[PDB]
């Protein structure tokens, strides 16, 4: 199939004016998991990231006249690669918009963005991912919170 | 035991002049794993990180007149926390200097550094970690390389 027939044009860069829609989408994403998302905290986070491109990038996933999803890339240095690595830090497609290939398109867009930026690797914390070239790393992830998460 | 009797003063911030020692230590770290580390790539990586504090921080672990280890903190945005999270990105103590509590001191220093910076969480990819408050996150990590790692 040809480019215009596919879903790549449906994934677009997000701007400051998109914050209200991004907040709604993140709120839906959180509600689906049974969490309440404070609107101030969400606004703060999206504005912080949009205000400093060095931190990463956000794309919205469009269908008709609506954004029906979004994906967030965050960036950090990696000694293993001697350069930046990226994370698919958050990724949401509305339930009604799933199973249409939008998620796959979003991941391809982020991967292309990474290559364009000279990003050396792309990771995600967790089907759609496997087909996008994400495979299990085999590394045990440890952590500790130093502050409450955003939904608190 | 009192502060001066402990190992916290043994963990110090690294500067540009430390690059030759950092490269040797990273080379030892890599050789222990059976890898050869290109010296140009190592120099490039340490200089990049030391040149841009927004990317993270490096500490050296001192014993007598020698650095016997180092630890690297890298920083990235996290939507989950609505702020920066940190990674213990690399961590090496020379074999002869292990089992003396130096690793524990290094991790405490990084954790304090994170709190001072308003970093919201601290993660590590993988005993010493457990006692430093790192516990299994339960999240499967997926990834794909977009470029060769530093030892290639
Ligand atoms: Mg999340
Ligand atoms: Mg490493």
């Amino acid at each position: 199939n040809l480019y215009f027939q596919g879903l790549s044009p449906q994934v677009r860069t997000a701007h400051i004016g998109d914050v209200p829609v991004l907040v709604r989408l993140m709120s839906e994403f959180y509600q689906e998991a049974g969490f309440a998302l404070p609107h101030d905290a969400a606004i703060r986070a999206f504005k912080a990231l949009l205000g400093k491109p060095d931190l990463g990038r956000i794309w919205l996933i469009a269908e008709g006249t609506e954004s029906v999803g979004y994906i967030v890339l965050t960036l950090g240095f990696s000694m293993e690669y001697g350069g930046l690595r990226g994370f698919v830090d958050d990724f949401f497609v509305r339930p009604n918009a799933r199973g249409k290939g939008l998620g796959a398109a979003a991941l391809q867009t982020v991967k292309q963005g990474c290559c364009d930026l000279g990003v050396r690797a792309l990771l995600v914390e967790t089907g759609v991912y496997s087909r996008a070239g994400f495979e299990e790393s085999g590394r045990m992830l440890l952590g500790q919170a130093l502050a409450p998460p955003i939904h608190e």
